[PDB]
């Protein structure tokens, strides 16, 4: 019993609202034609500068540093893609047809294609993308979800199966329900029936499946690169993508 | 606009309850003791055989014989692992620290270790299989899940992209909603608050993912137990994992 557990919605919200991290760009060059490995750096690039800050995100989530040290590792690295990704289907939100990975690295489903295996996520990306637009998600909305993977993506999975275990798995549900009442709350604060906030509740999580769906896949594939040595060696994303163990 | 956008919260269970499979047995054979290759067989035999029922269940749905026929086989077969995990968990819901995948076929976590990456998985599903028994889920409540997966799994990466398609996938949204209707119902029913319908829906839904995710690994494993000429030929089993055309 903390923090998290007493702010009121909109408190949640801001909270959510101002520890988010800054829109990252790419040394991109537009100067020579992406390959199966030059696309992939900016990419893998991209991925492991943002992880720097998505980690300091983390601890400003409520309720987050109130797990075990260890915990945490485990719910960051447990979730990390999934994170790009719905990072990346926001940004992309407006551009239909486009992922805006950076304000400055804007590709489609072509460059899509200079990388192997890479074009279907990238529809999987594209489509998830688009019914967010189909929805008309919310800036408010998104951080609840962005979180909301953080805790739950490997919650059920955790690192002990003791008491305090128990404690954290109430800990970190009791922290996701909060989050509930305020996505219900902006819902509310925009005008929707009682079973529109149902139904979008569903419309949302739902999709995270999806989206845990994708990150399962991507994940295959980035290790795929990587055992094509084309994946430049980055401490940090390679530290995600172990965590995984994957095979 | 067909049946299922009109049956009533009630009408919309009894028809999901009553359109529900047999359970299985198994030949099982305890007279000899089980290889990374004798359960192997036990459960990719089971499998097989559940699948049958599973497509006939499939089309039991409602709103599902509406969607394009090709349509249902996508959606069909990109979600069976997940039901037949879904339904596990379930099965095992009672007896803790056990998968009941068979009335006859009841295993732990060791034998889990019998077969090989066999192991993490089990507990995946174990834990699931309490978080549903730490939440007291219910009979009504099982049938809806069950039923959402064969709707969301997949339907944004569907066959099409034209406008029959952009009227599946809002159909199979529409269905999904009512689908809503009956859970946020079945609570009332049960005498929750609205928070409580809220906070429980979400509970629910949160976990899907955690399934989509031990479907992607479970597929995986299962592929690799494929390339080690230990899996049984069955044809439906190997059909359903070929659709996935992993790697
Ligand atoms: C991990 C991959 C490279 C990095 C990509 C990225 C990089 C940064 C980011 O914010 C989001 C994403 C989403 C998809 C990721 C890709 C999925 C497949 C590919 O291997
Ligand atoms: C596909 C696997 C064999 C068949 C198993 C089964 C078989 C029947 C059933 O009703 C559920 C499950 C859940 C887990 C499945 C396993 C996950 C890994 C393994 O390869």
């Amino acid at each position: 019993n903390s923090l998290a557990l007493s702010l009121t919605a909109d408190q949640m919200v801001s909270a959510l609202l101002d520890a988010e991290p800054p829109i990252l760009y790419s040394e991109y060059d537009p100067t020579r034609p992406f390959s199966e490995a030059s696309m992939m750096g900016l990419l893998t690039n991209l991925a492991d500068r943002e992880l720097v800050h998505m980690i300091n995100w983390a601890k400003r989530v409520p309720g987050f540093v109130d797990l075990t040290l260890h915990d945490q590792v485990h719910l960051l690295e447990c979730a990390w893609l999934e994170i790009l990704m719905i990072g990346l289907v926001w940004r992309s939100m407006e551009h239909p047809g486009k992922l805006l990975f950076a304000p400055n690295l804007l590709l489609d489903r072509n460059q899509g294609k200079c990388v192997e295996g890479m074009v279907e996520i990238f529809d999987m990306l594209l489509a998830t993308s688009s019914r967010f637009r189909m929805m008309n998600l919310q800036g408010e909305e998104f951080v609840c979800l962005k979180s909301i993977i953080l805790l739950n993506s490997g919650v059920y999975t955790f690192l002990s199966s003791t008491l305090k275990s128990l404690e954290e798995k109430d800990h970190i549900h009791r922290v996701l329900d909060k989050i509930t009442d305020t996505l219900i709350h902006l819902m509310a604060k925009a005008g929707l029936t009682l079973q529109q906030q149902h139904q979008r509740l569903a419309q949302l999580l739902l999709i995270l499946s999806h989206i845990r769906h994708m990150s399962n896949k991507g994940m295959e594939h980035l290790y795929s690169m990587k055992c094509k040595n084309v994946v430049p060696l980055y401490d940090l994303l390679l530290e995600m993508l172990d965590a995984h163990r994957l095979h």
